[PDB]
């Protein structure tokens, strides 16, 4: 296989996505690199792709998919995104402008133990796979484990719950690896965490109703990103703060990244709105990724022009 | 034919409905089929009446499959029904139950959703009703009841999994049961079966205030989970809904208990999340058998406390 002969309209295994990363690197040795940022609870490597046309820790966009493993359209879109970047660079003028200044980091399998578990045992696995003493239940909600209103209303203390927060913030190696990488990088200007489903583009906060100081700008960017998105197939996304647009969620990702000074902190909930939910047909992979790419571009151009 | 029916696999809606008919034809002096309504999508809603005679005798209500993706429940409901016909007149304790109490078993309590889980989305939870002014479809039938309806523990968001609907009993699937219970007026036990989590719970889900019958219901719970655990060692916890899982408003047994049905319980069957809703078919029969034993405890106790 090469990245040109790879099937992007199909859901893949952990081993397949991991081999895809290696093909991407070998085919673009002056564009793409693969960074290991940790290992999972179970010992699997956690890998981030860096797309860079030079410099030393340029201002950057971070994008992660697959934090909740069952959300398959997200890792699939993540693969598509990688190949879109390499095809489009040096070819598309607008996108070439983005990558002549910014680096892009892309974490395709952000919850690898879960992902592997969605394949071997339970298609609907959400959480990490860390053990919990005195419980018949396994794993922690990676989207409740960040140090931002951690433990507060909007997560569960019950190990059996889908939204169990863990013993303390960053207890999950899968979250702390991202935290460590982000803090050490120091130059991340936008952070985008990709989930499915509901067709939402959101900004902070999810833990409290109080609006973020950059609300007008973030909301205005949100409206243009979903307008761009809708232009392709008419797909309707709603937007707003996590708490107003879906529900309260504590110790969630963009609440943390935003309080770290990363202004352009966003989360997408992709297709659909419930018909298939997480079980989205493979035939909707590429449409999903393509329309979401239009939204990502909107946000990345904004980031480019607003230091 | 109900002897040759495969209890160790998951069936479509048509297969369950055909099973209802075969069991009635094999046992017409014991089992009758009652239509209590039609779903939002116009499909008949059926309840099995198991009875040895009389008129509106004291009764046990059992439903499965109100959350349609909870496949082990419908599949155990099918087994329960065969089980009743197998033991009536051969097992001395169950004979005594049915000699005094009627039993109603609603196996597919959410037929639209169940059909959807087979045709389109294995993880469909809600009804299939359309929502005025929304793209999203369906109401959580376990939030649509007239007990603390619309209060903390349900969502006003149509796209939510726990969307409560416009008003209490807006879902025909819930109103059919309401109408049935009120009309009957002599249901002494009501047991709603769900999965998963391995829990046995009693009211309330809508508030922390304990029910005046908590002491008795907790002891019965203790007994039922021990009976359950006796076969395979499967560990159930128990308590009020709000303490054993989380707050949930307009939920089923809250309303039943408010109508004066003292023995209102809910089960969450196997497992604890390894497979969740996607429990292997090989576990259907062991789930049904263990669960029957706890059902038996609740049923005997109901019989002995007229
Ligand atoms: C639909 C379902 O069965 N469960 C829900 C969770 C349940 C508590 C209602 C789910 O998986 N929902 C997914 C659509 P989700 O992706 O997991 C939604 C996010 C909340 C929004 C968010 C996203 C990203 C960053 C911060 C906040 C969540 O509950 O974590
Ligand atoms: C755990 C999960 O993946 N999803 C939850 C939804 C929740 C996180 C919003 C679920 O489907 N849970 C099922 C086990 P459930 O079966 O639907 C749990 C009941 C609990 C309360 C209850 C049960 C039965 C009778 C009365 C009250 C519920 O939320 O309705
Ligand atoms: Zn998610
Ligand atoms: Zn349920």
């Amino acid at each position: 296989r090469s990245t040109d002969t790879f099937n992007y309209a199909t859901y893949h295994t952990l081993e397949e996505i991991y081999d895809f990363l290696d093909l991407l690197v070998a085919e673009n040795p002056h564009l793409v690199s693969k960074i290991q940022i940790g290992n999972t609870y179970e010992g699997r490597p956690i890998y981030v792709l860096k797309f860079s046309t030079g410099g030393s820790k340029r201002p950057a966009i971070w994008i992660d998919t697959g934090i909740h493993s069952r959300e398959w359209v997200t890792q699939a879109s993540g693969v598509w995104f990688a190949k879109k970047i390499t095809q489009d660079y040096g070819q598309d003028a607008a996108f070439t402008a983005i990558l002549d200044t910014l680096d892009i980091f892309l974490e395709i399998v952000t919850n690898p133990d879960g992902f592997a578990f969605t394949h071997s045992t339970n298609r609907m696995w959400r959480k990490t796979r860390s053990h919990t003493a005195g419980s018949l239940c396994i794993g922690v909600d990676p989207n409740r484990n960040w140090d931002a209103g951690f433990g507060l209303s909007g997560a569960s203390s019950n190990p059996c719950s889908e939204t169990y927060h863990g013993k303390f913030a960053n207890s999950e190696v899968e979250v702390k690896s991202i935290v460590d990488f982000v803090k050490d990088h120091g130059n991340i200007k936008a952070f985008i965490s990709i989930h499915s489903y509901s067709q939402l583009l959101m900004y902070p906060y999810g833990y409290k109703t109080e609006p973020v100081p950059d609300q007008d700008e973030l909301d205005q960017l949100s409206k243009a990103a979903v307008t761009a998105l809708a232009s392709l197939y008419g797909t309707k996304f709603n937007y707003g703060s996590i708490i107003k647009a879906i529900y309260q969620a504590s110790g969630s990702t963009i609440d943390w990244t935003y309080s770290q000074g990363i202004k352009y902190s966003f989360t997408f909930e992709l297709r659909d709105t419930g018909r298939y939910g997480f079980l989205l047909p493979a035939s909707q992979i590429i449409p999903t990724a393509k329309e979401t790419w239009l939204a990502l571009l909107t946000i990345m151009e904004h980031t480019l022009n607003h230091p």
